[PDB]
């Protein structure tokens, strides 16, 4: 029923003190994590993973709450979807691996928990590549009316529950079919591997992964901002070196010039603008996996 | 079923070229309109149109597309459910009924049709009241992480159909209740009249009325803010002698000063809180009658 978009690449269940990891994994090399973001989940990387394995081993992994991998219980302040906790779960499941230092690429919420990851344990990061985002943090400082309204459900899914759950139940496949539409360049799913489309849908129809997205963007609206604004105000910069990718017409250049900010945050920062919506590796694979690539390998 | 909320209140369906407005009219003397929000209709006035209309010639009107009203078929830049075109369609409903020169008090979107009114319209007002907003324009201009976060609804209502639609349509009695229940200081739904509850309920129950409601949103994210910049740019003010209500626990205040505020919109301005929350008139009705009584008897 659902496509194995990832050929050669095995399938992986990594424990962790809070739940189970899923994770294709695939290649040889230097350890390289992958992370989706909303609303996918790791096949969103199908497209550029197998360029990647052809230089590092390529673990490309369910967010903690996401696609198969376990949903710990959340709590009073979504803790375990704060992205730091996300980052320590991920550094605890790339330890069962034997991957204590390791290269890592995020997209969207993914690219959140990577670069929580790189200000709280750069150590663990050789280099860091984020996809299409800002730190949380600006977005929420360049909040205005034109960005409340380009990216709203910052604020609809931080609403407290059940409101946003019971909303998304009413239509959940409409609704993870209209964002994967609305942030590509096309406007629409063409962009997007039907196989691949039907694993985002199966995922978002169950109600408890709704709910921990949810969670992810409550904890988008305050842990994780609080934390960020921690390290704005203490001076903290990422140190590993970083890739900042963004679509020309994704979310990230929507409220600045995504280098300029991203220079703000990292010590060492090289950008590129994709041509491409939200969705780069699944609507510019093959810039995206150059990119990549060749930002990995230095 | 519904039951009528106004004992004593004739019925009038007043013919527009945009289409039948409904309104309960009651009492004698000056003319006085009173416009209800959202997500409700002209009954929430039922607790203070009597002790008005002790005074005044009540008329409770449902605006266009709201309740009983019709619903004009809106365009690309949702122009009927413009604010000014509310306007414009309310000023030939009191046309209608002799009244050229009245006295208008408006809650939540109501309140942005009179308000707006009153800037194209002086002329047409002795006396305005507006109830626990700001203009829209200043919502926007203080669109930060903290009111993104409290009036979430602005951006989320305001999205391209028919994704808002789409979601209200899954259970719209939560929503509206939902809406209900958040804005007031109780939290739950104990200061309504439970057979307004129900008004509101079965307006909300109508997609075509959801969609208007998002609709009127829609207008308040683009061509209301526009009308509204292009006034405080220009620094037109509205000259008819206003009064602004607000709940010490509604929205305005939420992220300024209301008085301060509308002393930059209006000339001849006075404010008062009310204990309350959003629903000045069913939360704290005598206060609110009271209040209205004095300004517009002055």
């Amino acid at each position: 029923d659902l496509a194995d978009l990832f050929p050669g690449f095995g399938s992986e269940w990594i424990n962790t003190s809070s739940g189970r990891i899923f994770a294709r994994v695939g290649g040889d090399g230097p350890p390289l994590l992958l992370l989706h973001g909303f609303p996918q989940t790791h096949v969103m990387w199908h497209r550029v993973a197998p360029k990647l394995a052809e230089r590092f081993k390529v673990i490309v992994a369910d967010l903690p709450g996401y696609g198969w991998s376990d949903m710990p219980e959340s709590d009073e302040q979504h803790t375990p979807y704060t992205k730091r906790a996300m980052a320590k779960q991920l550094i605890e499941a790339m330890e069962q691996l034997g991957h204590v230092h390791f290269a890592l690429a995020g997209h969207d919420r993914g690219a959140r928990v990577s670069y929580r990851l790189a200000l709280d344990s750069p150590g663990r990061l050789s280099k860091l590549a984020v996809l299409d985002i800002l730190p949380t943090y600006e977005y929420w400082q360049r909040m205005n009316r034109a960005y409340a309204l380009k990216i709203y459900h910052w604020s609809f899914l931080a609403q407290p529950a059940p409101l946003p759950e019971n909303l998304l139940g009413g239509d959940p496949d409409f609704y993870v079919k209209a964002k994967l539409a609305s942030w590509t360049r096309a406007g629409d799913l063409s962009a997007f591997d039907p196989r691949a489309v039907e694993h985002y849908r199966i995922a978002f129809a169950d109600p408890m992964r709704r709910h921990v997205m949810c969670e992810d963007y409550r904890a988008g609206a305050y842990a994780d901002f609080e934390h960020d604004k921690i390290d704005v105000e203490a001076g903290n910069k990422i140190p590993v070196p970083m890739l900042a990718l963004w679509g020309a017409s994704g979310i990230a250049q929507s409220a600045a010039t995504p280098l300029d900010v991203w220079r703000k945050w990292a010590s060492d920062v090289q950008g590129a603008p994709i041509e491409s919506g939200h969705f780069l590796p699944e609507e510019a694979p093959d810039q995206t996996a150059e990119a990549l690539v060749r930002f990995f390998s230095a």
